[PDB]
């Protein structure tokens, strides 16, 4: 009653093969090299951690080519609405130089189909952002969550702007996100999906509520979301279509790259590509570790 299951992606095999391996240049032209799924098997990119799924980068070899190895995977099945719940034991940590997701993206040419990004962050980023991206005719309200919010306009080319940052809010705790995250064992980060807007709760480790995991949760009676975004300034059934869930780590590029100069990381190399092909010890921390993932729908 109010959600059930349909689909749950188990672990290791059974849940790679609910997605397909994305192989083609960054679109977020990162210096990153993403790999077959037999590749990545082969340089133990992807696998079973004591029953956790385990995703994550070369951080043996110097890079060469396009990049440092990661893997991008996109879901093979896609929802419209519902209720997207994922546990995480570990996620990529605050390394300078990567720029890791678990986002959702709309079918059709971007941004038209709607974007969702509900794990997101650079370099040695504290906080979590989630955030939504969007064509135009499409602003949020101000209320109802707990995070901070940094911008109100969800369209990826909003005047007044970065270029794509579309409307986000950052979490307030700062364990939400890399290094403090995994330090507490990571956590579960719940995002509803409806005709009215979208809403993604975080809980840390030990906080979460007891039907969560279960075959009928009912975000209603959970705590306040640490996003929320909605209001009349956007017609959320229409900017939004079925979405595929995606996981990857990039490096450098678009986000990452750009901010390299000013922020910690500035110090580690002139450059952020010259950092990342130099040191691939840096990076054993950049890899998600999965409890479970689970989709439910109204």
């Amino acid at each position: 009653e109010f959600y059930h299951l349909v689909d749950d992606y188990g672990r290791g095999n059974g849940f790679f093969d609910k997605f397909n391996f994305f192989t083609g240049d960054d679109p977020t032209h990162g210096y990153v090299d993403y790999v077959s799924r037999d590749v990545a098997a082969g340089a133990g990119l992807i696998g079973e951690r004591d029953g956790r799924t385990y995703m994550g980068v070369d951080f043996t070899n110097p890079a060469s080519g396009r990049g440092r190895r990661s893997v991008r995977l996109e879901s093979k099945n896609t929802y419209e609405h519902g209720l997207i719940v994922i546990d995480l034991a570990h996620m990529p940590g605050s390394v300078c130089g990567t720029w890791p997701a678990f986002w959702t993206l709309g079918t059709g040419d971007w941004p038209y189909g709607g974007e969702i990004d509900i794990i997101e962050g650079v370099n040695d980023n504290t906080f979590n952002h989630m955030v939504l991206h969007t064509s135009d005719g499409c602003t949020i309200d101000n209320d109802g969550f707990t995070g901070n919010l940094k911008t109100s306009n969800c369209y990826v080319y909003a005047p007044g702007q970065d270029a794509n940052a579309g409307c986000g809010i950052e979490a307030t705790d700062p364990n939400s996100y890399g290094k403090g995250f995994n330090s507490i064992g990571g956590g579960i980060y719940a995002t509803e999906i409806t005709p009215n807007g979208i809403s993604i709760w975080f809980f840390p480790r030990g906080s979460e509520p007891g039907d969560v995991l279960g075959d009928n949760p009912n975000p209603a009676n959970w705590d306040t979301p640490a996003a929320k975004f909605a209001g009349g300034g956007c017609d959320w059934e229409g900017k939004f279509n079925a979405q595929r869930l995606i996981f990857d780590v990039t490096f450098c590029g678009d986000w990452a790259g750009n901010v390299w100069g000013i922020g910690g990381c500035a110090s580690r190399a002139a450059n952020c590509v010259d950092f990342v092909r130099d040191n691939p010890s840096a990076f054993a921390e950049s890899y998600w570790l999965v409890n479970s993932l689970r989709v439910y729908a109204p």
